[PDB]
């Protein structure tokens, strides 16, 4: 066209920062351009500098004005600053040269304040929250539609397409959406549904690129594609996952140079590749999809001769083990273990992702997507990187434990909620953590307006290392009950039960401090969680519960409970439920003694005892080991 303008953010707030690009087809003979925008009286400016490599003008807009009244910034014209003559185009020059003005409008939203229940006003400090702008249909279709039009309101030369109800096949098209500046809509095998139909018209594309072959999208798809927008039609798909994601790999190089890849596991990584989506985009670098031990031959050879400067490695060694880091270690300048980033899980696999690809403090933006499936992902993925920002996943009805330090840390302008279904709870929670740095871990439990609550609290940390011992590598018992708890509280949340963490990070923290904890909270059980050690002799699990239930009471259910569940996966010695006391008669570990709520501690094993860690010696075995935890406190509290 004449005149394209690109503009990275259409929701903002003040302090936003947005990458903006104009290209015109004349040439201007001007080294700037000059963008006037305005929001009721209040004019705010922004200078694009000439870039001769991309024949472009490139620059940043700041929002850094506050609007009396209004808040969308509307473009009003652009002046052309050439040596010797300036050409002003206002609106209606604009509008004449093809532009639908509205289509550049910039929303600058502010934090709202609102806590959970502002039912008139008892003291003076209100709960802030992140704006969050919703993108969703009713189904993913919709949704997909939804998130195009907010980030190509203007339209899109390219816009890709994946079977929908197969989006595990489209898990490596981000980056190659990104590299085209294009959204991803879905298509069924045969049709395309007629919000699908409607988005394309609306996009006024050039050109469809299909991802898969056509068992995944047909011929027919391909005509009804063609019925709603006669464009040109490519396909990108090979004979199964891994050589589809090489594929997509060789035409993002044929763009720019794929000298970095992030490699997951194609039939056992899902989430993994999922995960690692929007940081591929963000960089336009290739997903590599492999297989445990290896990639393919063919992505090898291509590989080979890429030179590549990085490799990284998404997923734990069951799916991708040290042959794959060796093989590609040796044709990759950096591409050793250290690159590995896992997880438990796709919870805590999303927030180590998160924790060491966007290590800004404050982002730009946090998009959420529901764990459960893949295709809100999938869908979200282009505008993710197109406005270089993570994708969270956290299920519909409660913000994963994993999230806690991150949401706690950082904070996100905008907060992106993809689809429908997630509750209300859960979204406001992570927008109100995402409001202020250090923020405090509450509303992860607000989410239930009455219910059981918890109170876990994982043993030491910080200056306290606890037990340590040589086995398993290495181990130190602050890090394993910190690991076990995180599984703990997960199980509990995805069972409706609200559960405080004294601690949900390595950080020194005392008794004294996790009891005042329990007792503000009032919970209906405290569990503490620990390691034992005596030497390589003492083994199995044992728990602790109050002296003044000796003959009966909650903390005794609770250590029968939850001895009885960690039992049921794990072969180790029953060392029994147990009382200890001070001379003076009193419980003698202090969270049990000062708790004015239930409380129990529970040694689930000996670090030390090489058969007891042989049984926890993988994170999937610790999160059992929680999540059994879990279940006897779920037991005793229901
Ligand atoms: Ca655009
Ligand atoms: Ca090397
Ligand atoms: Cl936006
Ligand atoms: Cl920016
Ligand atoms: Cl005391
Ligand atoms: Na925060
Ligand atoms: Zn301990």
């Amino acid at each position: 066209s004449d005149i394209n303008i690109n503009l990275q953010r259409k929701s903002v707030v003040l302090g936003s920062k947005s990458n903006a690009s104009v290209k015109f087809k004349e040439k201007l003979n001007a080294d700037s351009i000059t963008l006037n925008f305005m929001c009721y009286d209040m004019p705010l400016e922004a200078t694009l500098n000439y870039n001769e490599k991309t024949d472009s003008y490139e620059g940043v807009i700041n929002y850094n004005k506050d609007p009396e009244y209004l808040n969308v910034w509307e473009l009003q014209s652009i002046k052309i600053n050439g040596k010797d003559e300036q050409k002003v185009l206002n609106k209606e020059d604009l509008e004449s040269m093809g532009l639908n003005l509205k289509d550049y409008d910039v929303t600058q939203e502010f934090i709202i304040s609102d806590a959970n229940s502002t039912k008139a006003v008892n003291e003076y400090m209100r709960k802030t929250s992140a704006p969050v702008k919703k993108l969703a249909g009713a189904t993913r279709f919709e949704t997909a539609v939804e998130i195009s039009k907010q980030g190509w309101k203007d339209g899109s030369s390219k816009v890709v397409i994946v079977n929908g109800e197969l989006a595990a096949d489209g898990i490596t098209a981000t980056p190659l959406a990104s590299t085209y500046d294009a959204p991803i809509l879905l298509a069924n095998k045969d049709d395309i549904p007629e919000s699908t139909k409607a988005e394309l018209k609306r996009l006024n594309p050039s050109d469809v690129i299909i991802i898969g072959d056509d068992g995944s999208v047909s011929q027919k798809a391909v005509s009804q594609i063609k019925s709603a927008v006669n464009v040109n039609v490519t396909r990108i798909g090979g004979v199964d996952r891994h050589e589809t994601s090489l594929l997509i790999a060789k035409e993002i190089d044929k763009y720019h140079d794929v000298n970095k890849i992030y490699i997951a596991n194609g039939y056992a990584g899902e989430y993994d590749a999922l995960n690692i989506s929007s940081k591929a985009g963000e960089d336009q670098q290739p997903i590599i999809l492999a297989n445990k031990d290896s990639v393919p031959q063919g992505t090898y050879n291509w590989l080979s001769s890429q030179g590549l400067e990085e490799a990284y490695y998404i997923g734990g060694s069951q799916s991708l083990s040290s042959k794959i880091i060796d093989q590609i270690s040796k044709i990759a300048k950096n591409g050793t273990s250290k690159n590995r980033v896992s997880g438990a899980d796709r919870h805590e696999t999303n927030a180590n992702v998160i924790k060491t690809f966007y290590p800004d403090k404050e982002l730009s933006a946090m998009l959420v997507a529901k764990s459960d499936i893949i295709v809100d992902s999938i869908t979200a993925g282009p505008l993710a990187a197109k406005l270089k920002a993570p994708i969270l996943i956290t299920p519909k009805t409660y913000v994963s434990a994993y999230h806690s330090t991150n949401l706690s840390e950082k904070t996100a302008e905008t907060v992106y909620q993809i689809g429908d279904g997630m509750k209300d709870s859960v979204i406001n929670s992570i927008a109100s953590s995402l409001s202020k740095h250090n923020a405090p871990t509450e509303p992860d439990n607000s989410g239930s307006a009455a219910g059981k609550t918890v109170v876990i609290d994982p043993g030491h940390g910080g200056s306290d290392s606890g037990a340590t011992s040589g086995l398993n590598g290495g181990a130190q018992e602050k890090k394993y009950t910190l690991n076990t708890a995180l599984a703990t509280t997960e199980y509990l949340r995805s069972k409706g039960i609200n559960v405080v963490m004294t601690r949900d990070t390595d950080k020194t923290m005392a008794l004294g401090e996790r009891t005042a904890l329990s007792n503000t909270i009032k919970p209906d059980l405290f569990t503490s969680i620990h390691y034992n050690a005596s030497n390589g002799s003492g083994n199995g699990v044992e728990i602790y519960y109050k002296v003044k239930d000796k003959n009966g009471g909650t903390t005794k259910t609770a250590a029968s409970n939850i001895l009885k569940r960690i039992l049921e996966k794990f072969n180790m010695k029953n060392r029994g439920i147990k009382t200890r006391t001070l001379d003076n008669g009193k419980d003698y570990l202090y969270v049990l003694r000062n708790n004015n709520y239930p409380a129990i501690l529970v040694e689930c094993a000996f670090i030390d005892n090489k058969s007891d860690m042989d049984k926890l010696n993988t994170a999937e075995k610790v999160k059992t080991m929680g999540t059994q935890i879990g279940i006897g406190i779920e037991d005793t509290v229901k």
